[PDB]
């Protein structure tokens, strides 16, 4: 009577749908294409909406990890491509280090997880679902799907005409350790900040924006590069550049004194390229016979200003399981489908506020896990 899910993609997302399954006495082979874990990622921040779901994990040792392995920033200072202009209830974090976290409990519970597992074809029957791995057919309940923002399975399941689709800016970034930095003189101005606190701070130009921060009380240097650029051919998470393609933006930065040692010193002189996207609503996320379903940057790609794309992959994680739960072996269809009715619209709110600031407590004081044991009765009728 033992619910079997499949779960396409290891983020944050199918990481979280892991663990909250197995908590609720689903059996769960996972999948991730990569060969093995590979600690790659900028700062995102995690969110109270997110963090009710992670405190419940092993008496709260995992968040207390995530709070042990965040940047924690007293304040944010503001500058102009010249001089000083401004200083300023979730907390930021590496995403290499939140998904090894994540990574190394889900692993500890006796999930099956599989790596180098590159999946594209997705199939169902009225009673069954699954991939194609290595050939070979793996069959479940349902499948999870959670391949993120350039999502092989949204083909399959929903069609390629939705695209994610490009903003006009782009991205250089990199992280790297603090003692790469250290002993450059350039640097100073960073690496002897105030000890045992994180700084982070913003260089204002003219369409062009350079962050610089530190992670974990000073162990890290990370920095970021947004611009314009309507021609970037990035197709991916780990598309690189040589890191002088930033410093050539700031050429003419009075700042670029203090800057460029920091994107200078980047071990190898390569940077990730990185659009930023949007994507149009998906008319569904859900396949045609109700067993598989898009979750996290696969079904709904947030703009970064909204902070919330590894928020949202939590709580869609959590809402599966408890949908799962509620439905049982016999009805997984019913479940699969109450999961989207019960995400679609916030997921949707989330991404319009993200255009509105293009150009709230309702996000942060949202639990998800209670939501969807309130209402779940309600949308399986409607559905
Ligand atoms: C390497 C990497 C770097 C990132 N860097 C940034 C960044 O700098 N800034 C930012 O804002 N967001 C970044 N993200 C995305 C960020 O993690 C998400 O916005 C969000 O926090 C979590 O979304 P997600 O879990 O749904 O998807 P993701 O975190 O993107 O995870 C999807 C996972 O699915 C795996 N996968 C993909 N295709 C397949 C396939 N065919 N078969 C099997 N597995 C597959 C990927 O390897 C990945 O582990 C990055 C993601 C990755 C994977």
């Amino acid at each position: 009577q033992q619910i079997n899910v499949i779960i396409v993609g290891l983020g944050i997302a199918g990481l979280t749908a892991a663990i909250e399954c197995h908590r609720k006495g689903h059996k769960v082979i996972a999948f991730e294409k990569t060969p093995k874990m590979m600690h790659i990622g900028d700062i995102f921040s995690i969110g109270p909406n997110a963090e009710s779901v992670i405190r419940q994990w092993k008496d709260g040792a995992i968040s207390r990890a995530l709070n042990e392995a965040r940047c924690a920033i007293d304040e944010i200072k503001v500058f102009d491509e010249t001089g000083k202009l401004q200083n300023v209830e979730g907390y930021v974090i590496n995403r290499a280090e939140a998904v090894d976290i994540f990574f190394e409990y889900a692993q500890s519970l006796g999930i099956d997880i599989r790596f180098n597992s590159n999946v594209t074809e997705y199939w169902e029957t009225p009673h069954n679902a699954g991939i194609i791995v290595d050939g070979l057919k793996i069959e479940a309940d349902c499948v999870i799907a959670t391949d993120g923002i350039h999502s092989k399975a949204r083909n399959a399941i929903c069609g390629a005409v939705v695209q994610p689709k490009k903003t006009g800016s782009a991205i250089y970034r990199s992280g790297y350790a603090m003692e790469e930095l250290r002993g450059h003189s350039g640097a100073v101005w960073l690496t002897e900040g105030k000890e045992d606190v994180d700084q982070l701070y913003h260089f204002i130009g003219k369409d062009i924006t350079v962050l610089v921060g530190t992670g974990r009380r000073g162990k890290d240097v990370y920095w970021g590069c947004m611009h314009k650029s309507l021609h970037d051919v990035s197709e991916s998470w780990i598309q690189v550049s040589d890191v002088r393609r930033a410093i050539e933006l700031i050429s003419d930065w009075n700042v670029r004194d203090r800057l460029e040692p920091i994107m200078a010193c980047t071990p190898q002189g390569k940077c990730f390229d990185h659009l930023v996207m949007t994507m149009d609503q998906l008319p569904s996320w859900v396949s045609p016979k109700h067993r598989m379903i898009v979750l996290g940057d696969a079904a709904h790609p947030f703009l970064p200003n909204t902070g919330q794309g590894a928020n949202q992959a939590i709580e869609d994680g959590a809402t599966v399981a408890i949908c799962l739960e509620l439905a049982g072996k016999n009805q997984v269809t019913k479940g699969v489908q109450v999961a989207e009715r019960l995400r679609y619209q916030r997921v949707a709110k989330i991404q319009e506020l993200g255009h509105r600031m293009l150009k709230p407590a309702w996000i942060y004081s949202h639990d998800c896990q209670q939501y969807a044991y309130n209402e779940f009765q309600t949308v399986a009728q409607l559905v």
